[PDB]
């Protein structure tokens, strides 16, 4: 019962949290999609120049 | 002895990455404000214009 | 159990070292962002002149 | 058999996934220099002021 409880524990962490892991780095990659867009306003300055 | 050693191994050194993940969490997050502050000098750029 | 305890021990160190050291790598991105911030001051300065 | 399989499963994956944290940490940290050089191109605009 203790070994099955440990098995449930290591599942509850390692079977789940690493798969959920995208909440850092995955949702972190979305920084790209919303930093990049400073480039949308890079050219408008140039157009003015 | 070996199973309790493994149990200690995970309870200390798997639990490590939940404990230590706060480092790449925090110092990964804090890139936010310390990029953001380009906006402090963006306004002086506008004021130039 | 013994060999996995040993391998999880080493995996502890070999994940703690990255997740701390590359948090200081996140601080690298902070420092580099601050260099962008610093040159984003020189822009307004010569702008103002 | 099953406990050694579980043991090997955890050993093989902890010597993998959180050590492989070097992927998110590395290619995350390396955002540093390759954002940074917006500064080396910031100075050319100051030269254009």
């Amino acid at each position: 019962a203790a070994v099955s409880a440990l098995a449930i524990g290591t599942a509850g962490l390692l079977s789940q949290v690493p798969v959920v892991g995208e909440a850092m780095g995955g949702l972190g990659a979305i920084i790209d999609a919303l930093t990049m867009k400073i480039d949308e306003d890079a050219r408008p300055a140039v157009g003015s120049f």
